[PDB]
């Protein structure tokens, strides 16, 4: 069968991502803005930022913020969820690629990365973050995740330039979110280096120290038994997290440059990403139509 | 290679499902109960109490529809968390379909929290079909040998039992009973529909035994203004979800059990249906013990 290349450009918002991918037998699946602002619900992004603002002003409580916050993360990952779902069966085993799919963000941003950041923000229960993790679909072969690198003040400047409507410059949420992708990038090398959280978990009391991995966020008092132990339910959700992330291929793009440069770099990492065969002759065309119809309908 | 026999007992609450499964188990056979301790304490505080009060608040006109949806959606993520973790942990051992070396008697399948309960809440107006389809996209891949025993039981006889089998924080809500009763009937019809060659897209225009009418399946829940494009066709985002709703269920093995009989009767009834069920091999020979302990542990920690 012919081969495919799936590339998910991911990282914190405000790093110039959509811009540089649009500057790129290659389809680009955008961010489903229409689905957030209109299809799934009314102005999901506004809701997120507003709510946290009410929590920051104490106009509402950590728990009401959690439910609203929780209910929104659902609307945000839905389009990505279904795409991976319908896409999954066509992807074959790892292997010029007959089709290159550039996606704007992977599902883990919705089922892991943003949820965690909001936890880090006192707006999402760690119990909920782990519920989402538990739902992270299996990791198809050839899943290349590009995460971005960019100096803080530079990223603050950028965050400032363009924001979806309803947003708010939230410098904490920036640091919260920059923290997560940083930890996530660390977890992957850890898992890949042979690290076992169960074996290293006691330390929280050639590879990253589990203190610099995503595992360190779940030493959360609400996840532990009166004697300090993690409840098994939760220990298992970390076996899923471990399971899902270890197979991903993470590629770093330095965003501290010009779109032309970022673009030129993005295409550059491509030389080492992993391709896979498709399942049917007609997989490529079906995939091509899905990615174009996804774009057409949800990209504003 | 050893085989495994997985059996998920689901259906509307208040039919006596938990009892009989225990009964049956009291006769290489491990149970996986409902994770009440997670619902009452671990994941959140009193989730079931939260659910029945919210609906109730909405009905009293004391909150809105968007408050309920936000709360309900939130409550459902908690309710199905344990099922979701269990399924993902077990999945790698589940192998090809093939007496069983191990029999795992589950209490409710992931789809109950990712589909049926959501769908029913939607029918109650405390959930949106967009949220349902979000959950549906999150239903995990249907493992081989997914045998589901649903429970039949006449309504009045159900009402009486429900009135009896309440949960801590539960309210006698017949409306929800009827809703939950309708949703599970559609599930069975749907699985029959999908298996007799049915295709929703083909029969979309139209909105044991013979193939059911698409309008007697779950696909009919999703004919909502919210999901339609001005051109009148389902938006593709949802259409693609319904594609997964059909993929997930098409390979399940549904069996129906009659709950209009004594506890020792359902036990024997269910014990009868069990023989015609699909087993499967395990991935590693040592997968059985592991599976045995995950189940016992799930039981020991979240059962109550
Ligand atoms: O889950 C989310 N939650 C969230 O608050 N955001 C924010 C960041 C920015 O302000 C705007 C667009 O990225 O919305 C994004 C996401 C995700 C988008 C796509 C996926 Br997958 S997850
Ligand atoms: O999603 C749910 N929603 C819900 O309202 N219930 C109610 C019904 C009854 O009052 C009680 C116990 O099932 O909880 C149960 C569930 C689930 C339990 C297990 C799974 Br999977 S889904």
């Amino acid at each position: 069968m012919p081969t495919l290349l799936r590339v998910y450009i991911d990282g914190p918002h405000g790093m110039g991502k959509t811009t540089t991918t649009q500057l790129l037998d290659i389809v680009y699946v955008p961010e489903p803005m229409t689905y957030w602002r209109v299809l799934g619900a009314s102005e999901t992004i506004a809701n997120i930022y507003t709510t946290q603002h009410r929590l920051d002003q104490g106009e509402i409580s950590a728990g009401d913020a959690a439910v609203v916050m929780t209910s929104a993360q659902i609307t945000m990952g839905m389009p990505y969820a279904v795409t991976d779902a319908v896409l999954a069966p066509h992807i074959g085993g790892e292997a010029p690629p007959a089709l290159t799919l550039i996606f704007d963000r992977h599902p883990i941003a919705a089922l892991l990365c943003y949820p965690a950041a909001r936890y880090l923000m006192g707006s999402m229960t760690p119990q909920a973050v782990l519920a989402f993790v538990a739902l992270i679909p299996p990791t198809l072969p050839g899943t290349n995740i590009v995460l971005g690198a960019l100096p803080e003040d530079r990223h603050i400047d950028r965050l400032a330039k363009r924001q979806r409507p309803g947003e708010r410059l939230d410098l904490a949420m920036l640091a919260a979110i920059r923290r997560v992708y940083g930890l996530l990038a660390n977890t992957v090398r850890y898992l890949q280096c042979g690290g076992s959280w169960r074996e290293d978990w006691g330390q929280l009391s050639p590879r990253p120290h589990i203190g610099d991995t995503l595992f360190t966020l779940f030493r959360a008092p609400e996840l532990l038994a009166p004697n300090g132990d993690l409840y098994n339910v939760f220990a298992w959700a970390l076996d899923v997290l471990a399971k899902r992330l270890r197979s991903m291929h993470v590629f770093i793009l330095d965003y501290d440059q010009s779109p032309a440069g970022c673009r030129d770099a993005l295409l550059q990492l491509t030389s080492g990403m992993v391709q896979t065969h498709v399942t049917t002759p007609g997989s490529i065309p079906t995939i091509c139509d899905l990615a174009r119809t996804f774009a057409r309908e949800m990209g504003e």
